[PDB]
């Protein structure tokens, strides 16, 4: 079991490979997912996404403890995919980049947790 430190630590390290993460093109995979959209501009969104999430939110979940698994903010991660997945035509950039923030995720939990 480890501590909330330890697991801060660990959860910080999986957000700052997703947020420095870049394409070829140079651009930050992570760019148009760090803010929701706006509800005022966005009203659809907000009526078919049901449960809207950003990097944001999710980077204040880590600073308040919240998550108590790497799991729960690894299903945080899966949401944050599957909304821009959703209101988002496939083939997007937006879509590929959704899967990339998700490969990204799930390839430095799985260093994290192996390297020995
Ligand atoms: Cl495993
Ligand atoms: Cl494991
Ligand atoms: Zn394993
Ligand atoms: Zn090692």
């Amino acid at each position: 079991s480890m501590s909330p430190a330890y697991l801060k630590e660990i959860l910080e390290q999986l957000l700052e490979a997703i947020v420095v993460a870049t394409n070829p093109s140079g651009r930050l995979i992570s760019e148009l997912f760090q803010k929701l959209p706006s509800k005022v501009q966005y009203p659809d969104y907000y009526a078919i996404i049901k449960e809207p999430i950003d990097l944001k939110t999710i980077a204040q979940r880590i600073q308040n403890g919240s998550y108590k698994s790497i799991h729960a903010m690894a299903k945080d991660i899966d949401l944050l995919a599957k909304n821009a997945k959703t209101y988002n035509e496939p083939g997007s950039q937006v879509f590929k980049d959704a899967n990339s923030i998700k490969k990204i995720f799930y390839m430095k939990k799985a260093e994290i947790e192996h390297h020995e």
